RNA sequence: AGAAAUAACUUUGCAAGGAGAGCCAAAGCUAAGACCCCCGAAACCAGACGAGCUACCUAAGAACAGCUAAAAGAGCACACCCGU
């Protein structure tokens, strides 16, 4: 083929060459820093904040 | 001191079918990737431990000079007790 050709003139195929398609493994988010955390995305004071909103639908 | 599903989005496989049984399917299925904090009440209920402090009670013991007065929750006043 082509492709096959390619490989012929690259180093050997090998667990220190392998990479995830791009655009599959999206970063993480972490809150750390100016942005991320400060208050970590979960607003101001409120019971949002805390985690204690009430159940789905009320 | 940011743990995780329901959908969605991105990238792969296979595609009228996907999945290594059960599930979904009028382009969908299978897989992965991403997203949900820490410290703090007065309390409540259950089972234990406490009356060597203090409140009261029981058994058997102990103390209360001297003076005045004689059988009195008597007067002055030590030990003793209290704390204006
Ligand atoms: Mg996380
Ligand atoms: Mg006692």
């Amino acid at each position: 083929a082509r492709a096959l050709d390619l490989l012929r003139g690259l180093p050997r195929v090998s667990l220190a060459n392998l990479k995830p398609n791009p655009g599959s493994k999206k970063p993480e988010r972490r809150p750390r820093g100016r942005r991320r955390g400060r208050k970590c995305g979960r607003g101001h004071k409120g019971e949002r904040q805390r985690g204690t909103r009430p159940r789905l639908g009320f």
